This record gives structure tokens, sequence and C-alpha cells, in this order.
């Protein structure tokens, strides 16, 4: 079901069991030694004449003349912390020292790889000063940058790459340094399917891969099944482990003869790793791969520092933008002018090219955005179905057939809402992020790049969990002082109706003021008590036609007024006694909303005494 | 009492029964004959030598010698009422043609003022191109200005004055013209009591008056009191009636010698005179003196068109100011744009100096003003008690004499009130008028009391203008008048149309924008300033319980929110004070105290010290919360 350790091609490849190859590389020697027992119950087949001795399958550690038992057993004890563990120990009949390291696995027994050991170290600084230029990178290219040349320098590999992982798994060669005279894949991308997911893992658990060499004849381990019953042994932490051939095959396709690859962890997870990679032969001595492991945590940690200073600025940002829409406007009245970059663009955030701001069905962009009907299709999938508080795509096309037109400019989206209205949003866009089977012998960077294309097809850079949260804030922002400011300005229209109102009912005058469907809206004093007070209650322009020498000639210009929107201006009568009483002018106009229905009429009279002249 | 005709002294002679003199000038001689027999019962006392006759006083007319009964005749047919009328006759021994003047007035009989006609009678292309120019005039100042060069020409009189007068009949010497070696007197001004009342009458009835000899000796009525009444004959309407030695004295005092004053009446009231002075004696014959009369009559008309003219544009500007509004600003913001400079002033129809208008509390002006606080003082006076359309004073201390010290730009003002609050008016200012003319008319040097008829004068004269008039500004004359109270009727109505759309627009937005902040999904009130509650969203209402005791006022809303009471200690500390917060708060329902929830409540501003409102915008678990 899942390929035997040296024995899949690439239809299967990713699940191969690289932690169970039965064999290790041939620069050192590996035992395992049963528990209480002590007794080597298996062991590498070169171990005898690795380390010099004969009979070695099946003897207590306690013989095999040197000192190795005494030199690990301090380790296997309540007091310790367990394991791994790198001892120094001497081996033979006269001896020799070799650099131990002994880990358990779960079941199986003591694992104890040996390989010989290397002269001294001094240097001396090398690693304070180093190690401070970590510190004071001063941004992840500049430390990159550093870290491959350093690591160049210390040791020397003839070429040395970091790389970085998205958060689709992807690679990146980010950095690189190379002795003259070889080819430079500076820049190279492939997908994350080149680094399975098993090997990975590995990288995490053991941060030091060491291949000396690419065609070394791989020592098979012997009883290769455990005798304590269990069966291939996890060798999941053996330093000593052999390579996968599809690994071992492209890295002969490159020309490349040994590596040195020490991962990059970061918050726990796999950032990326450094690889060196020679042209010839190589091996690292334990005490030099202790400096890089250091170097890998000092890097790191920068890198972790590196973020958090990020998100310091999108901290910062959000500060600034709510202080500039309170202040900058709302004090100039309504919030917009604060949203637009002219100094602080809210593109850095997210790392975004466009920005486009839907607002009571008004659009506004900055930067490179699609169109205002594709910006609006867009919002209708938004809205189209619930959900909410950011949502995200980095391949718009893909996820939404239809609209795939628009990939050159926006494959990526990501919007957040800013009111509970729907149509109402800030979005930001990315570009198609392209602007920049087979068989196990096929494989190449060129062959990795190109494919990389095939995959990441209609996408955009992805979103980082960083941005999303960037866009959730700032949106989240955004909504509330946006829903504070519509408070607000209710109730200050409160207060401007009330009065501006107050003073159509000062008025010595009779005023109506109706609305668009013509029912009375306001009826003053001056116009209410007129008609001749005592009851009945009129509700709309019609209702009044009565207390005008009972006219239709009222009914036919409201008629005008309501239906085509043309006011009037001439007289009516009033009834109540003696030669029916006064004449009133009148005078009403319509108010606009837009430009073919209106808003509401106003009718005011009134000059009680035939006066405006008249003639 | 009314100083009979020549006994008046300064104290009194606005009342000298000048009407009644008794007495005629030397240049010609009258006659009163009776009805229907027509015998001479009066006459002039040089009638005789005058006629070449030896008898008069007691003689019938038929009797007389010289045509003159038969060429009287016609005029007297009780059908053709023609009188007064001129006559031509020949009377005495060698024969002399004399020009008569007829009419009859209501008292003594029937007089007949004979004075000797002495020319060729001459042609007339003096009269035509003159007409041509009068019915030409563009303004007022050409027309006057032209009047006079024109009646100083046809007229050979050394000085010709248009006098206008104003409200208070107050004279101008509104154009003038004349001759070399004379004083100026052009912008002169002077009191009503210069030229009385009577005397007044005297010119808007009788059109032309001549005084050719200021020294000449008066000629006494024989027998002086009328036969038919016993009393005075009234001789108001006799064109060699004497003249006041009052007003004598005075051309004395100014060198003049000969007087010619022909009337200009318009609308039945006198605008003013052409007066025309001279420094030696003038006579001047009949023809020429209906020359002028006819003059007199083209240009009361020119001044009649004028007038209806400038009314029409008076008219014209404020149906432009409508329309000014109108657009004006309102289609562009506001309206008070157009009442405010656009190069159309607001100051012309009132031929005044300032404007001020007072709205919705404030004040803003153009042109000269006094002081704002001054308007706003103005205008509390204005505010004491009910007013009328139009509120006008010329004389603003004096009238209102807490207001003493705005005399200088605001010796007169007019205003109407624009709205029905009050405090709202449009008003005019005019200043002090002793400011206008600023001729040294009236230095530092007095004075006083006059007096004695030997200091009668110009410098006096003007001077006394002065003296009356102190705390006064040109009178608003109807046609101001006119113009406020429709200006301010104008700018009313649609102020108040103006401001009954703001309130629709203004209701509009504000049901959306309430809608809104119904639309969103937290909880959320806005109250009063009192804490009364005016909105509280669905998104509120639905986390309160069953019952729900409905609600007002935020404190009674404490009943939910596990007690924790010290959110009525928040909501006072809120509203007394005026103290928004941040907290948090936990509400009741199923079961036992489960649903927390943020608030934010916030206090809006009113004045910059007391305060509008709040809005209570809670609102959400805590899934904001809070770093990121
Ligand atoms: C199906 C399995 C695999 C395919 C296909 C493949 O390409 N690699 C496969 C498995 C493993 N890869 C391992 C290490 C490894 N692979 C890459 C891929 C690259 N592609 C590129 O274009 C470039 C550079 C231009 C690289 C490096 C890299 C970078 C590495 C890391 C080691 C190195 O960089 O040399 C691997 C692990 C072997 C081990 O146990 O050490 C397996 C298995
Ligand atoms: C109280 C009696 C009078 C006082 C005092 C007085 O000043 N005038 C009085 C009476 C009459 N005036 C008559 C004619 C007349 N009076 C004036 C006033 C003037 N004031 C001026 O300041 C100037 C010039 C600067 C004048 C002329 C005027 C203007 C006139 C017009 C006639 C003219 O200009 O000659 C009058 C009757 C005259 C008559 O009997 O025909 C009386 C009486």
């Amino acid at each position: 079901g899942s390929p035997a350790f040296g024995t899949a091609d690439l239809s299967n490849c990713e699940r191969e069991e690289i932690h169970l190859a039965g064999s290790i590389q041939p620069h050192g020697a590996l035992l395992v030694v049963s528990e209480p027992d002590h007794r080597i119950i298996q062991a590498s087949a070169n171990a005898a004449e690795f380390l010099n001795l004969g009979s070695v399958l099946g003897v207590p550690l306690a013989e095999i003349d040197g000192d190795l038992l005494i030199k690990i057993l301090p380790h296997l004890d309540p007091t310790a912390e367990g394991m791994p563990v790198a001892v120094r120990c001497r081996i033979g009949n006269p001896s020799t020292e070799y650099d131990g390291l002994m880990h358990r696995p779960p079941e199986g027994g003591l694992i104890i790889e040996l390989e010989r050991a290397g002269p001294p170290i001094d240097l001396s600084g090398t690693l304070a000063p180093a190690l401070e230029r970590i510190r004071t990178a001063g941004s992840l290219r500049a430390l990159c940058d550093d870290t491959a040349l350093l690591f160049q320098q210390c040791t020397g590999y003839d070429r040395v790459m970091v790389y970085r992982f998205d958060e689709q798994g992807h690679g990146e060669v980010f950095s690189e340094r190379h002795v003259p005279g070889l080819e430079s894949y500076f820049g190279n991308r492939y997908p994350s399917s080149d680094i399975p997911q098993m090997a990975r893992r590995l990288y995490e658990r053991q941060r030091v891969r060491v291949l000396v060499d690419v065609s070394y004849q791989p020592v098979p381990l012997e009883p290769r099944l455990s005798p304590l019953t269990g069966r291939d042994l996890d060798m999941s932490g053996c330093f000593l482990r052999s390579m996968s051939p599809i690994h071992l095959q492209y890295l002969k396709n490159m020309g490349v003869r040994a590596t040195l690859v020490v991962s990059l962890v970061v918050g726990g997870k796999l950032w990326g790793l450094v690889a060196c990679h020679h042209y010839l032969p190589r091996f690292i001595h334990f005490e030099l791969r202790a400096i890089c492991e250091l170097l890998a945590e000092a890097i790191a940690t920068r890198i972790t520092a590196l973020e958090s200073f990020a998100q310091s600025q999108s901290e910062l940002f959000v500060q600034r933008l709510e202080q500039r829409m309170i202040e900058a406007i709302t004090r100039e009245g309504d919030w917009r002018a604060a949203i637009f970059d002219t100094s602080q663009s809210i593109l850095q955030p997210l790392h975004a090219d466009g920005c486009a701001l839907v607002y009571e069905d008004q659009i506004r962009t900055i930067g490179d955005v699609p169109s205002t009907q594709d910006v609006r299709e867009i919002a209708g999938w938004l809205d189209r179905q619930p959900r909410a508080a950011v949502t995200s795509t980095a391949s718009l096309g893909l996820d939404v057939p239809e609209l795939a037109h628009l990939t050159r400019m926006a494959s990526g989206v990501v919007a957040a809402p800013i009111s509970d209205h729907r149509g109402e949003f800030l979005m930001w866009f990315r570009p198609e992020r392209v602007h920049t089977g087979d068989t196990p012998a096929d494989l190449s960077p060129r062959r990795s790049f190109a494919k990389w294309h095939q995959v990441v097809e209609g996408t955009s850079d992805p979103w980082t969990a960083a941005d999303l949260a960037a866009a959730r804030t700032i949106g989240q922002t955004v909504a509330d002082i946006v829903l504070q400011f519509r408070a607000v300005r209710t109730l200050i229209a409160r207060e401007q109706y009330e009065q501006f109102s107050s003073q159509v009912h000062a008025s010595m005058q009779p005023v109506l003021i109706t609305d668009a469907e013509g029912r009375i809206l306001l009826m003053n004093d001056s116009f209410r008590d007129m008609l001749p007070a005592g009851s009945p209650s009129a509700v709309h322009l019609d209702d009044l036609a009565g207390f005008f020498v009972e006219s239709n000639d009222f009914l036919r210009n409201v008629a005008e007024l309501i239906d085509h929107g043309r006011g009037w201006r001439g007289e009516v009568l009033l009834r109540g006694a003696g030669n029916r009483p006064l004449p009133l002018a009148v005078r009403a106009d319509p108010v606009t909303r837009t430009e073919d229905q209106s808003l509401g009429f106003v009718l005011i009279f009134s000059d009680a005494t035939d006066r405006r002249t008249a003639d």
C-alpha cells in the first residue's frame, strides 16, 4: 500500500517509507542495543571493519573493548532529561575516539550511531560576531543574504541557498551564494511536492541532514527486522540514515555530490532550509554541526522578531487610520478622506497591489483594480450567501470560473465588510502570481520551476494568516467608527429636523408640508386653526378639498402636483358663514428627490386679503 | 393772530395775510368791476394816470373809452367758464395797447389787471426745440439742469435756480446757472419757514409771479375794502399783487432787484420752483410769461414720467432679487448671497448708505453702518412691542434718545421684518443729513433767533437749515417705504419656503440614518441629553426578555444587567456630568447571568458645555477582544 523504502517511482514517491530504510551511509556505524540487557541485538554491517572490532552482533557493550557503555550510562537514568544526546568515546584493541549519537525510537531499543572524531575547533569568536550579525539583520532579505554568505564561509560548501516555504509548502530559492563557475538557481521556485511531508517532519525533528557522497553504497543494517519482534527499525532520528534514491537521482542530475541541509523552524513550524551543496564529496565534523544548529536557532529568532516587527507596523497602521478617520474628517464631516494614503497606504498591510472601497453605492479605488462592473460582480459573490468578517481567495478565477477573465489583476482578493448592510466593504487585490506523470530520471530544477508554474496556474500569492489578520482589524476598526458615526449623525439629524420644523410651526401663515404620495407630514397651527375649528382631521391633500368652496379645482391642481410633479400658484376661497368668508392665496411647490420622482410638496398660502399687489 | 399784510416781523410772518395785500405793484393798474352791469367799483390809485383817464372809481366800463368792454365780453358767457383769461385792448386818450388779466374771486366782483403791452409778439423757434430737450431728458439732474439753462436763455434774467422741495418742504438749490460776477448758490439748502404755506398756495395756484423792481412803491386799492364784502379783496389771483417786505428785505440783502418765479406742480403738489433772479429791475412781457407756463407744464410731465419710471425699476429690482435669491444660492447653498453685494446693490432701492441683515441670530452688514452691537441694540428697540409691516424713523435719537449716539451713520432707519420670529429683519440706514452737502454752509460762528429782517439771507437760511434738521436723515419717501415693504415681503416669502423645504429635506435625511442605525446587528440606543430613549434598534430590543416593560429613559433599563446598578452610577455620571465610558456589562435572561456585552457610551455635544445627547452603541459578546 505504501511504497517500500528504495522502491518507488513518481506515481507514489510522496508516501515513500523514507524513515524505514533498513540501511545507513558508510561514514559511520550503527548499533542497536537492547533495554536492561545492553546487548547489541542489531548492527550495521560495516560495524566491525569500521570500529576495528571483531564480534559485534550479540555482544554486550560491557565487552566491546573501549569505553562506550560507561560513557553512555549516565544518560540512561532517572536523573537526566532523556535524549537525544551526543557522547565522546573511545573504541578498540588500541583505542580511537568517536562522536556517538544515541536516542531511543518508540520501541526498538537504543540506537547508537558512531562517526570518526575530528580535530579541535578554536576559530575562535566567529560564532559571537556572526551571531550578532544575525541579530542586527535589518530585514528578511538582509538576513538571508547574510546567512547564506555566512554559511558559505563557515562550511566551505560550493553553494548555499536558503529557501522559504509559502503557506502552500512550495519553495523559493530566497538567497544564494555560489563559487564562480556554476549555475545560479537564485530566484527559482518549486512545487510543495518536491519535498514530501514525511521528509519535512524529519527536517523538523532532526535539524541537520548530511549526505557525504551521492554514490555511497548503502551499507545495509543487519538482522534487518527488529528481533524485539518489531520490524523495520524506525530510523526517524538516525543521523546516518540512507537517503531516498529519488532525491539521490535529483542530485546526480544536478551534478551535486555532497549535501548539508540545516533546517529553519519558526514558531514550531518549518519555515525553510539552508541547503549547502558540494560538487565533490564532503563531510562536516559533529562540532561544526553544533555551530550550525545554533545559527539556525539564531536566524530563526530574528525571523520571529522581523515578523513581530511587521505586526508592529500594522498595529500602528490601524491606529493612525482610526485616529485619521475621527480627526482628519468628522470635523470636516464624513470619514472617507482618511481611507486613502495620500501618504498612509492601506495597501501595505496586505501587501496588495490595489484596493477598493464600496460604501453607500459608491466605489473609490487606489492602485491596480479591475473595473467598476467587475468590482460589482465580486461584490455580488460576497453578498449572495452570508458568512462574514473577512473573506479571501487567491484564485478567484478557479474559485468561481465565470469570473476567470479577471485573473491577470485579481486572481486574489480579500474582502472585509464595514457595516452590516451588504454591498458595503473594503476589498484588496493581487495579480496572478505568475509575474516572477513522468519518471525518476526526468527530474531537475528547470523541470521543477516549470510545473511549479503548472500548479500556481490561476493563483496569486496566497494570503498569509498575518495578511488576513490585518484585513480583520482594519475592516473591524473601520466599521466600528463608521457605526458610531452613523448613530451620532442620526441624533444631529433629529435636532436638525426638530427645529427647522419648529420654524415652520412658528409661522403666522398656514403651511402644509406633504410627502411624495401627498399624505400630510406637517400642518402648522396657522393652517389647522383656519379650518372653522371643530373637526374632522385631514390625512391627505384631497381631504382638504371640501373646506375650499368645495372645488374639485383643488383636486386636479393637487392632481397636477402628485401625478406630474408640477406645482401651482392661484387662490382658494374657504367656507364658513355670510358671503362665503375670506379668500387665501395658495402656492404649492414640489421638492425634488432625484429627477422623475419627487420627495414631497410644500404648500404655503396665504396673504389673507388678496394682496401680492396684485397684477 | 395773523398780521394783516405789511406789518410782519420774523415771529409771526409765517401767517402774514399776503393774499389780502391792499396794494399793487406799479407796472400795471387794477380794476374791480360789478356784475352783471360792469361798473368800476374799485381801482388801484394809479388806475387813472396809468390808463390815460379822468376818473375810474364809480364810472361804468362802457363809458370807458377803449374797446376794453368789447374785448372782455366773449369771456363772460356763463357757458364757457374761460377764466382766468388774458385779453388785449386799447384804452385811454392817446390809445395805448394793454394786456389785461381778468379772473373772478369769490368775494368782491371781477378783477381786471391791465399792464402795458410793448412787444413785437415774436415767432417761436424758442418753443418746440425746448420741449424736445424736456421730453428727451434722461435724469432728474439732466432735466433740471437744462430747465435752468433754458430759462436763463429765454428770459434774460441773471440767475436761474430750480429748487426741489423735500418732504419737510425744505429747499434745495437742486440746479443753477448764472452769470460771470455772481456768488454761486448751487448746493444751498433752506427751512420750510423760508417760503411760508400761504405763499406756497399762491404759487400752486397762480403759476407765474413777478417783481419788476424791489424798491418800487406800493399802490393802494381805492376804496381798499371791497364795497360788496366790506372785507378785503382776495387778491389771491392777481398778477400785480404786492410782496411782503419780509421777502423784499431779503432780495434787498442778496443784491437782487427783480424776480420771475415759475412754479413746478407735480401731481397737484408744489414740487419746486424755477426761481429767476436778476440784479437790476426786469420787465418781462406776457407772451414770455405764457412760454414759461408751457415750459413748466412740460417739465412737470417729465418729472412725473421720471418717477413713474424710477418706480418701475424699483419693481424690476425686486423681481430680480426674488430670482437672484432663488438660483442665487438655493442651487449653490443658502440665499443671503443675493442680499449681499452681487454687484446689484440692496442700498440703491432706498437711496440708503447702509444695510443690515439679522437672521437666525447672526448679523451681516454692507455699506456704511453702525457697530454690530448697535444693530442688536436697534433690533432690541425694534423688538419691544408689536410693530407693523415696515417701521421707520428719520430721527433715531429724538424719537428714541437711548440710541442718540447712533446718529452719525444711522440718524435715519427703516426696517422690515423678514419672518414671524422676532429679531429677524432687513434694515437700512442713512446718516445725519448734515454730512451730505459738506459745503461750508455752517462752519461755527452763531447767530440764533435771527434776527431783524436786516439779517435775512442765504448763509443765514442755510445755517437755520442745519439748526432745524439736526438729528435728521433725508426723509423716507413714499417710494422708500414702498421699496422696504416689497423687498422685505419678498425676502420673507422666499425665506419661509426655503425654511419649509429644509424641513422636508431634513426629515428624509433622518429617516435614513435611523434606518441605517436600525440596520445594524449590534444593540444601540441614541438618547437625548436628559437621558430619554429616542432610538432602540431590534438588535437591542431582541436581547430583552418576554414581558418587556416597554421602557423610557436609560436608568429604568438597569432592570436587566445582573443588577450591577453601577450602570445607573455610570448613566448619571454620563448624563449629569457628560462622561461617556467604555466598560463591560453582563445581561441576564435564560437562565443565570450568561450573556456578557461590551459597552461604549458616548456623548454628542451641543453648546460646547451642555450636550445634545448620547449613543450607547454597546455592543458585542467578546469576539472583538482586542490585541492583534
Ligand atoms: C517524489 C519524491 C520527490 C520528487 C519528485 C522530488 O523532486 N523530490 C522528492 C523527494 C525528496 N526530496 C528531498 C529533498 C529535497 N528536494 C528538493 C527539491 C529541489 N527542487 C529544486 O528545483 C531545487 C533547487 C533548485 C531543490 C533543492 C530540495 C531542495 C531538497 C532538500 C535537500 C537539498 O536541498 O539538497 C528528500 C529528502 C532526502 C533526505 O532524506 O535527506 C526526499 C525524500
Ligand atoms: C416769515 C416770512 C419769511 C421768512 C422768515 C423768509 O425767509 N421768507 C419769508 C416769506 C416769503 N418768502 C417768499 C418767497 C421766497 N422766499 C424764499 C426763500 C429763499 N431762501 C433762501 O435761502 C433763498 C436763496 C438762497 C430764497 C429765494 C424763496 C426761495 C422764495 C422764492 C421766490 C424767489 O426765489 O424770489 C415770499 C413771497 C414772494 C412773493 O410775495 O412773491 C414770502 C412772503
